[PDB]
């Protein structure tokens, strides 16, 4: 069963985000919790003895081999970081190139371990690979809409560390909310809706480019070689952890991708206040400049493409 | 002059591209006081990019990377530099030490120059070697002084920590475990004796005991021939770093470290050390050992004065 010590399994451990990120869950969750990590790799199960030496109680046990069914089992909280990260020669084609497959064979294995658990999509490209998710687990006969997300949150923290340093406010307590999906034009972050900062005109466009090619950055600076690892894993595990105290009973409130009203795309990211069963309510965008309306309207067509890419997937 | 003092507190990793550097400089950034600043260098031109990566961890520490052959910019102004660079499957420990004994020379050599006054924590191994060549190479420049280097002994210390807890029933992040001698091998040795609410049977020592003596092999025999341990060790660098500061910042603070302290049984010895304004502040005694840890010492000080030896002998003669 569930909600008894929490349970948080990640499926791709032995990847660059998953490394960081089990240590991360280790430092980070509450006492008590189980951290159960998954991946192919026969390096894995030294992944969880290396972070089983760092003294906190979070209890943590290491998987191997082609099934993940023995880390799943009683799993509340299931982050998918497996796959491949952008570099050098991939564009937005050899992520899903690789990464379809690898999301689909592991949600196979979700809808029949621990259906009920909260799904957490860290594998990109997201606004696609989350609509395979759904897919696989509406085949299953067991999808529900409130314990599937896609963890947009790098775009947060993004927006977060620009807007401080640019506007010269607390990095550590300024909230911005970010819309849409997780890549290019549809990221949106709603710079109008920060408070004590006033906005010229001309930064506006500037930052927003920023936030929305900010892996970029990265991925020149790091002279190919790598992409954004570590701080992927730092808001995969402050999703992580906005997720178990909403399981809790924590009230928190995090922007992110979820299949909505469907006011806009089927699957959208906006703000959504977690709880007890995963989504508890998805909230309003709340009012908007006309550059963010008008960049809204801009992604729509980009961004329904790239759910009908994973619907397809798994439907044909 | 009784009002505000301000403080620009700045840390340098050498060795930032790696499996514990990478991890380390994650930490630091999640870890590290506000307003620190945090310098990431390495040879591997990767380096800059692993600095933009952390740099979008919304917390006030400013990080900066920087690759070539020249760590300068990197060192300039640093108050505490943390060396990870070198190597960690599949190699003899003579083969890796030729590799890393060479690295760390050159990077203290640059340390000596940019900021001999920085606190100097090598965690490259074999650390117990490694430490003795720093310190002949600061003194080739007249610059070594005793209270600022250290041999970062830290993950003997949290593998004890954890190990124990676990074993006793005791609250793990609430646990503390003296770890002296060195850091390796038969040269690590937990004093359990000293261990609070902890009743032993005499046949539970040996073995847990080599348990933590023997904690990296069991970590590099369940990666698969992967790797070292990296996670775990990255957070007890973190731990000493921040200890660093605390002192430094003039929050007392006591770490077991390798040192050049009395030399009652090794130049280079790991002790409990009370952290300071200058690095060491005081170097504080083993306290009372239990037979078995009194013959454990004994036993292990020919192998570590032939690890200090050795790195001695790698710059001088």
């Amino acid at each position: 069963f569930q909600s008894n010590a929490m349970k948080v399994a990640v499926l791709g451990a032995a990847g660059g985000i998953g490394q960081a990120l089990a240590l991360l869950l280790k430092l980070q969750l509450p006492a008590g919790t189980d951290l159960s990590l998954y991946d192919i790799a026969p390096v894995t199960p030294g992944v969880a003895v290396d972070v089983s030496h760092i003294p906190t109680a979070v209890n943590v046990k290491g998987f191997s081999g082609e099934d993940p069914t023995p880390a799943l089992e009683g799993a509340d909280v299931v982050l998918i970081s497996a796959g491949v990260a952008r570099k050098p020669g991939m564009d937005r084609s050899d992520l899903f190139n690789i990464n379809a497959g690898i999301v689909r064979g592991l949600i196979e294995k979700v809808a029949v371990t621990c259906p009920k658990a909260c799904v957490g999509i860290i594998t990109n490209p997201v606004n696609t690979t989350v609509a395979i998710a759904a897919e696989v687990l509406k085949k299953a006969g067991v999808y529900d809409k409130r314990k599937l997300f896609g963890v947009t949150t790098l775009d947060v923290l993004r927006s977060e560390t620009f807007v401080a340093e640019l506007k010269g406010l607390n990095v550590s307590r300024t909230s911005v909310p970010v819309i849409g999906g997780h890549s290019g034009v549809t990221i949106l972050p709603l710079l109008s809706q920060v408070q004590y900062a006033k906005w010229n005109e001309d930064e506006i466009e500037p930052l927003t480019k920023r936030i929305q090619n900010a892996g970029t950055e990265v991925l020149n600076a790091k002279a190919g070689g790598g992409s954004a690892t570590l701080s992927m894993a730092q808001a995969a595990a402050r999703f992580a952890r906005s997720l178990v105290k909403g399981l809790s009973g924590e009230t928190v409130v995090e922007c992110t991708y979820v299949e909505g009203d469907g006011k806009y795309a089927r699957f959208f990211s906006q703000p959504v206040r977690l709880g007890k069963e995963g989504v508890e309510e998805i909230l309003p965008i709340g009012p908007l400049s006309n550059f963010e309306q008008q960049a809204l309207e801009n992604m729509l067509p980009t961004l329904r493409a790239d759910i009908e890419l994973g619907e397809k997937f798994i439907n044909g």
